[PDB]
């Protein structure tokens, strides 16, 4: 039976001076161990072939938001996906979300991180508008 | 071999809303029968974890709109997932979830009168049992 | 272990009178041999059940916009899916990348299509905003 994990989000995360928000994760879905959430990343354990879907619920009003899906591992980074979505200028219907999904390697070690490029980005906390999870394939 | 069921729409409801508009669902794909059709809903037989996703393509211009996918099962109900969105639009969202026997799956847009698409590649739903 | 491929574009075909485009894809990641990418199409040897998705970043401003994921097999054609957006009244919010995905059944000598219908659409042929992939189930 495949590894499989489902996060949601605890609270959000954006240091000072930098251009951008992360989620710090909790699981509320776990089969196997392969992989294993650690605050705002994740941890893979288990090397192998896996789906990986992200989404957020954005309340921003500016331009375009969106996520930044990528694995550090083997000294680089590297952006496995992205989800980019325009935003209304009124703010009373600023309620969008951004889902995408795609397959990857990735090795035991590696870290999993979700980026949204702005600081303080409005990103709901609601566990079915903001998420993230794994299938070992 | 992995059970799924893949389904597209006959049609949507009524009048008065009680502030949703849902649809009638039709399988096209079926490998195993832990999962069937009930009208606007999909009953859940086997206990498992499951891939679900659902898209809907609307023709509406109004608020926000998109959908709701939800489960009840013994006593209480749960929102699994949801699309939000602010002439053509399609709203996809998906997720892994613990569904267990005698589930209840809806897929509901929270607005009364919605205009939704019955184009079997524009809104459909669909079950991997992993 | 299940069979997959993960393909990003390598090029965008657009004939001079035909009111479509075409993304020529290439792998970044493959396991088994039941698919094959093949000019701007791939074609299916391994009879099955797949998941697939896709994801199209529209360069286009003022365009209504988004993709067709088909299958040509026994005489005729078919539409699997399509993601589509209004992406229209402001310029400056434009961007928006386009997903969508479900399971089929595939059969062998089925050739699979991403279609934009539209003459010269502008995309980002960029492999973490663009791509396809396939899932054996």
């Amino acid at each position: 039976k495949h590894s499989v994990l489902h996060l949601v989000p605890v609270n959000i995360t954006s240091k000072a001076d930098s251009d951008v928000t992360e989620v710090m994760w909790q699981p509320v879905l776990r089969r196997g161990r392969g992989l294993e959430a650690q605050g705002d990343i994740v941890r893979v354990w288990d090397t192998g072939i896996y789906l990986l879907y992200s989404q957020v619920l954005f309340h921003d009003v500016t331009f375009t938001m969106g996520q930044v899906v990528s694995r550090e591992g083997q000294g680089r980074r590297e952006t496995l996906f992205r989800c980019i979505r325009s935003m209304p200028s009124d703010p009373d219907r600023a309620y969008n979300s951004c889902y995408s999904a795609g397959v990857f390697h990735l090795h035991q070690g590696d870290i999993i991180t979700v980026k949204i490029p702005r600081a303080n980005a409005k990103l709901s906390l609601s566990p079915h508008g903001t998420f993230l999870g794994f299938v070992k394939l």
